[PDB]
């Protein structure tokens, strides 16, 4: 093998010793793992929404999928540039991640977003406290990263909170 | 007249007989016809469309009448193309249409999509036969060009379904 | 007057030699403009409010056509405004005096649910859509007729959006009481 | 009423309980009424400004417009995500505000800009403090939010600066 | 000769028979004359705009050139399509102008500008009295063309004025 | 049955009544296409894992090649999931289960050598190619030519990917042992 | 030499034995040398035409050769791809084609736009029995590409039959 | 005047004396005429031709005229460069010009055509003999200039040559 | 016959008598030949290159010969244009090159790209003394594009020669 | 002088005074001179490089000098905003770089990378430590955009650790 | 020889067997490519230093024009240093070389007001030009056209930044009195 899974030897280029490394390795890998259930569940969300809303909330999820993606992306690469492995197969990701995730069944859309958002909830309080643990360890391109893919990441959840809300232009009459 | 309706003449240019070309030209025209009544109808629903969904639909039903109008242009020009004349008046083309299409009254979206829907399935059902057709008259061109049109139809469909399922984010308690 | 501090007075109307339109013509122009400038702006941050404030199961759509109305709000005002300084008047600027001088019916500062926004905002869409189309007449009859051409190509995108927020509106729906 | 101004009840997508999100909220509310009424300001400097210079002014400030626009519309939305009411009528944001603004008249372009900076320097200091609050109560989404509008402010306020310097290319000869 | 200077037959495409025609022909042939006039000093200016401003002079008299050959090329081929002839070569256009043209020294930038604006304001007064002359004649194609001409015009001549008004970032301390 | 939680179960099949494909024929095609989104995800989250970990005298354009064919996989496992919804079944949806009903191999979670890590994408490629070719005939024998032809489009790209692969690993370079 | 004109070697990648790859290797260099001087005609006529249609026939012909290009390009390595050896240098591909190639005189428009029309029915009679032997091979890639080649073609050819048919605006009047 | 008509002051900033300057004025100014009456007899014939090929001419000769003002509007900014002063109105330029030009009439497509051929002709033997002069004087950035528009107007040049070739796709029997 | 091949007429629209353009004919023929050798082994050398580094061979070799092709073009229209008869059918631009062309076979990329450098070097010498030669007759245009071609063509061999070097990043610790 | 080198004057507009600004001011122009440096040197590799990966290399290079160009860009910006004065001439910035510089013979690529990596580790630890110096004196705008460079110059300097690492595609075989 | 460090030292010339310029030829053109390159990349430095500095009424205008004069500095620079690198020689590289081989002059490290640093930009344009159109002689008398033609086109690119300074310090100005 190149690397072990597992393994940290931090990185020469980027001056950050395995020490350091290894912390916000461990952090970032957290974080992959569970953004990539996200995007996983987040595709079979985009997938499967039937309805009266269903276009729109296809394309935002089906969006939302990709803002995932990409963060999941960002974060993989920084584990490797930092020297360490991040995790790869899909039965390792969703082994190591701490999210919930739904069992193979179709439910309703406003079950699946709130499946979604509760996903989203636990991965936004963990980068807040890893953007920290990054500043902390003075890894500011990591804390400047995980705060860009937050912002991102909030902006979806509050999405899916709004679509969640109790209001609608229907009415009675309308029925 | 430089052509006379009903006529097929093959082309020489694309090496196919008339015998051969006349029966594409059969099953390609009367596709045409029933493409541009959806068309039509597509069109009737986007302009009419209300409600609490209704600038999704628009826009929705608003590409999937230039999807059928583009269809309709293949279709027309490979009649053309194989020496056949295309049907070209919309009195015409309702008149070789097997599709119905509705009165002149707007009926209420569900309706109306139920309607298209319906317009769609037997669009579908006569290009795989069509598909088909072509295939084992050697027209593999015709056959492509037949499933690149099917693949968008059965994409609208199949959006017009989900939007007439049995799920909403909509709750007693928002109305 | 060759010692007042400021440049122009608020209510004045000097027309413009560039375009040669006097004063007295442009005076009647600017005060129509500026009129509807003052309505648009209100418009404008109340279609912001309505983007920003949207929630429920259609949202996402409304945040978006809400958020593409007050842009056009937002670039109709910007015409209406430098049409009144090319025609020599002072357009109407900051937002207590945008406010003061509207005459449509702003919401107070709490956040209603989404079709009493709609209507609230379809009401005033209705009252600009009216008053433009007199003060496009009053242009072309002040033979102003770039004024005029500009009122309308605003009209057709301010009397669009409002037919949306009218469809938005109208009473009908793809839900059912079985997808309840 | 859905929501009454004032109130702030917290996000359960962004996990931000009431407490934390109310005083995000306050500051977010101040600045979004000062990026208003600068954003006001600047249109009144865009639309009126007249001279030697003036074409490079209109855009400019045009530009400027846009990106305080632009922030408002960033900070009304966090208001918002936060469960907060952002400030929305215009004699609403300019109460609220805390920096002057001009009264009516049209005053020469080095008056009206300098009015402009102390504005901007009103909004930048305000700016920076409450980046610190967020990060503070670990909201590191609205730091970063706040950092990446106040770059883009510092900018054009830094471009005022130098508007107003003391250099030209003109030369009494040229006069 | 196909046709003859001073000709017009209308047109029977458009409906509008030669009396008509010739009555819009003869005003918008003088708008012509004047506007390619306008086009040639504009460049005139663009080319040689010297001094602090000159830059933003430069791109602004450039694409104001660029306005009145648009305005010129549709005022032309209106005149082609009712079945009139545009006047074509620079002698005539010239010669069939009414504006005053500068002599071929070139003058410091405020009275080049002075120059343009006159001439403007000469156009503009001029279509506004062929719009309305348009209006009345029924053509009212002729005429929304003239008024999409004519804001383009009355955009450039008022940039024109600001550049002109008795205001400047300079003070006699940067000098 | 009116009562279960789930809107549809794994494993179910129920046609569309829009695509007039009956249950009887959807289920074989959903049959096939979740197979293939399953060998698919996995392909992507392998890829994945080159492109992020790859190091070397090659890296920079092996990244590149392989964020593109992760991207394009990543498409064709889209368009596979959403014909098996369109078509009444249920795309195979969480990474557990993508693995789980994959037939491919994977490689453990360590990091080898960009030419083992490539050879290992070769063999997924290589598997996933087959199938997909006997998939796009099952399709046509069905009558289902939307699914053949999509199924063909997917198949063109994965071929050059694979291809691609091919020729990384092919015993030329233009590196001689005077360079070294 | 790496590989050996003529042998084709299947390839392991795309699961493609040698028996199977050789027959449709031999197929596609055949088209492939087919492709090239259609190719190299249509660069001729591009370069050559003259006269009244000129300007839109020598754009058409530049784009029927880009087609013709890239469906060649396609075609070679394809043939690559299955462990074949694309035919390469100018003589060959002349040589392995079965077309007619004009000699190196240049004909009025009319006979250069009917040989092209040859050529392209000879090539498209051709690909219609690969596209068969490819699908029966099991070969579903190379299918599915020579008839998107396939579609391409016969468009272009289609235009030729349309250039060449007896219909004019001219009249004996304008002449 | 801030410059005389025919006085060349040389540059300071591209170190050309004014000896070597006007020599390059003189020739450059009498290229900016002559391009100019072309532009303006181009725009002419674009907005006058009629018949079986017009659109298509129409935009070939609205494109030839736009590439005469680019190259018209690159020489007279040279000439300023130069610090002389370019031929600027309409009378100016066509008493300056050296070819010769239409009256008012108009005159069909081929006559029209092979007076703008003539035109042609005589710029480009002039260019040609410019950018020699220009080269000689050690003026290089005006002889790659001159070349760059020479380029462009010889290929137009060319295309007006085979539009009027003797060939066509007409038959006596298509008329 | 419209033309035959090796006459030149020269053109008067471009006032280039025959015995001049012939001169630069014979020169540009030569260059297409040699030109389109060598597009046909650089598309040749794309299909095949295979190894450590052919992704990014594949696509330099796929630009170079599409610049090839352009310089192609460009030759042989500026040979129709001056009155003489591009080389056109693949077995004619190969005889009439001068280049060696590899046989069928498949060599090694290194062998591969010296025998392109070696035909760039060949083409780039008669560039050269072809540019002078266009000079020299005073055809400026022709000069012009012969150097804005080369200038392409050296860039493309000088990338060769640098794939060539003996420098790497390999390691014998890598292997 | 308007300004002398080594002053700050801090911001009236950024309400920085001239203190805090001063501490900035230092931090930034070391890292100016730094980058531009880098800068520099990644250039000399771009145009050096040669061998085996030289092309994707040229264009990471090029990439990589680019980026580190706007990174000088942005500091020399922010330390003007803040009253002071970037080192500017190119023996300055060299003089004022504490980071090491290669001799002007050209390297092997191995070696060349290594010593720009060298390079950039240098300024990703400064730039970590200018960040906290930044967010210490509640400069928030230039902490931020300090941390949006420091995420762009680690993502280049990760490459070249990449570049450097031991594995290749290439065999022994091969070779 | 062999053993050397370096793999090319600084003023060699190889010429190029690709390019077939020999050695003799090639060290002629970038004798003169590598004294260009120098002056032109402390045109750029220099620029920049205007760009990121200039102040007062015109400040917005001019800092956008000389950015995008330095960005075609640059550019003209990087053309110049990879040519002497096709050509077998080495471009003149690090900041001090390049400020030590230039013949222009450079400002010292005061920043000065608008005039008189255009003024200064506008003299080392000048050399620029000067010695261009002697190296674009040199370069067509050597028979390389590629040489040549491209030092014409960046000639033409400077003198054209070159003019528009000495626009920019013409005495004329909108500016009157008055309006001071
Ligand atoms: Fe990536
Ligand atoms: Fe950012
Ligand atoms: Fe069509
Ligand atoms: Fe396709
Ligand atoms: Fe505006
Ligand atoms: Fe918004
Ligand atoms: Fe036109
Ligand atoms: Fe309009
Ligand atoms: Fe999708
Ligand atoms: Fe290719
Ligand atoms: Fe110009
Ligand atoms: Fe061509
Ligand atoms: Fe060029
Ligand atoms: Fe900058
Ligand atoms: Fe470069
Ligand atoms: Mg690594
Ligand atoms: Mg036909
Ligand atoms: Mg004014
Ligand atoms: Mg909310
Ligand atoms: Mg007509
Ligand atoms: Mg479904
Ligand atoms: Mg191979
Ligand atoms: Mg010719
Ligand atoms: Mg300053
Ligand atoms: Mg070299
Ligand atoms: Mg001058
Ligand atoms: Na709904
Ligand atoms: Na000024
Ligand atoms: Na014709
Ligand atoms: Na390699």
């Amino acid at each position: 093998a190149r690397a072990t899974a597992g393994e940290v030897e931090g990185s020469d280029a980027l001056r950050m010793d395995a020490d350091r490394a290894e912390q916000c390795v461990d952090a970032l890998n957290a974080d992959l793992a569970n953004v990539y259930v996200l995007y996983h569940q987040l595709k079979k969300h985009h997938w499967n929404v039937e309805g009266a809303e269903f276009r729109d909330l296809h394309l935002f999820l089906g969006e939302a999928a990709e803002t995932a993606e990409e963060v999941a992306d960002e974060l993989a690469e920084r584990v490797q540039a930092l020297g360490g492995v991040p995790h790869a197969s899909p039965e390792t990701l969703q082994a190591e991640a701490s999210v919930d995730v739904e069992d193979e069944d179709v439910y309703d859309i406003r079950t699946s977003l709130a499946n979604d958002m509760a996903i989203y909830g636990d991965i936004i309080e963990a980068t807040r406290e890893h953007t920290e643990l990054a500043e902390n360890l003075g890894d500011h391109a990591t804390a400047h990263m995980l705060r860009e893919g937050l912002i991102e990441l909030e902006d979806d959840a509050h999405h899916i909170e709004h679509y969640l809300e109790d209001d609608t232009l229907v009415t009675q009459g309308a029925l």
